[PDB]
């Protein structure tokens, strides 16, 4: 620690979470592991209320070149907050912590599926609409998210969608095993060119759009991920979810247009969507 470059010290100060502000229960995972090493912790804030936080241990940083990455990352990232993106607490500097709110209802995609919950027709379009909030934001400070989907947006205690999986809360699902070791939602030209813009991330939400629709069916089940770029080249896309509104899947479509330039803006699609949104009963 005491070989870190004063002046990026200095920086990072403002993420900082001294260690005698956090409390990190490394006994409790959160969600079962099917997260990784995220931990329950709580947060105190300057007036001393507790928060309860998701603590992600770094344990693939090592070397101080890789911590200084790391502290730029957290300086960056502490910059984005929206209600529908998920924030950054801050950070701890054993690896070094990312510590981020708790989010009680986890994955959107989970959430979804799940037979006990009841979302209507209005509360999924509500979903998708939050979504396209926290990715207007995001397209709006340049950031290109790239793994938009149900499985990468999580639910708070009070049913805010958080676009998460990116920045520090980046690689949500890597698992580490003892002994073993998204090209569904990608659009067409990010599946030739293997680069992704804020166009390639529409794409990537008319696919997330169709997964609320469904309540979170998988999208060309009968599709090999190697034909899927044939198939998109044939002109076939997702077909109309039995209880969408045609209005909604005309914007779903709009989305999966194979010009980049065609596909509406997040701004636009928080319009269309908002709109839709508000001729429901609730
Ligand atoms: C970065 O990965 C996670 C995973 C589960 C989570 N629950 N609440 C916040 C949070 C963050």
């Amino acid at each position: 620690l005491s070989a870190l470059n004063p002046e990026l010290v200095q920086a990072v100060q403002h993420v900082v979470i001294g260690p005698s502000s956090l409390i990190v229960h490394f006994n409790e995972v959160i969600g079962r592991g099917h997260f990784g090493c995220v931990y329950h912790g709580t947060l105190l804030d300057n007036d001393g209320k507790k928060i309860h936080c998701a603590v992600k241990s770094l344990n693939r940083i090592t070397d101080i070149g890789e911590v200084s990455q790391f502290l730029t990352e957290g300086i960056i990232m502490k910059d984005f907050s929206h209600p529908n993106v998920l924030s950054l607490l801050g950070i701890c500097l054993g690896s070094p912590l990312v510590v981020l709110p708790y989010m009680k209802h986890g994955d959107l995609r989970n959430f979804i599926r799940n037979e006990t919950h009841n979302p209507t027709v209005k509360d999924l379009i509500g979903f998708g609409l939050q979504v396209a909030k926290g990715m207007k934001y995001l397209a709006s400070k340049k950031f290109v998210h790239r793994d938009l989907a149900a499985r990468n947006c999580m639910l708070d205690e009070k049913f805010t969608v958080k676009v998460a999986d990116f920045g520090l809360a980046r690689d949500m699902y890597d698992k580490e095993y003892y002994s073993v070791h998204p090209v569904k939602w990608m659009a067409l030209e990010s599946l030739q060119t293997q680069k992704f813009t804020t166009k390639s991330d529409v794409w990537s939400f008319g696919v997330l759009l169709w997964e609320l629709m469904t309540r979170g069916a998988p999208p060309y089940p009968d599709v090999n991920t190697f034909d899927i770029t044939v198939y998109l080249l044939q002109g076939r896309r997702l077909l109309q979810p039995e209880y969408c509104p045609d209005p909604l899947y005309e914007v779903m479509l709009k989305c999966w247009h194979p010009k980049a330039e065609m596909r509406p803006s997040f701004s636009e699609l928080v319009s269309r969507i908002s709109a839709i949104f508000s001729t429901f009963i609730g």
